[PDB]
């Protein structure tokens, strides 16, 4: 019974992450090569910027924050 935390497992936690959407990106898109599906931006009112919801970028390309959590090679 957490206080503001949810108790319902990191499973919900890796879908709630985002990146803001810059005014120089095509169309507020990326395409996802894992399960070959295209991001789109969401508004933030707070901001007054955009969002890529359950998602990553690393090392120069895009993918959804779930799809890459299961190929995320690591041990060091
Ligand atoms: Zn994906």
């Amino acid at each position: 019974g957490g206080s503001e935390f949810s108790d319902r497992s990191n499973e919900l936690e890796i879908r709630g992450k985002y990146v803001v959407v810059p005014e120089t990106s095509q169309d507020m898109a990326f395409k996802c090569p894992i399960c070959k599906e295209t991001v789109t931006g969401v508004y933030d009112e707070e901001s007054g910027e955009w969002v890529w919801k359950n998602t990553i970028e690393v090392n120069g390309k895009y993918f959804h924050s779930t799809c890459y959590h299961e190929t995320s090679q690591n041990s060091s």
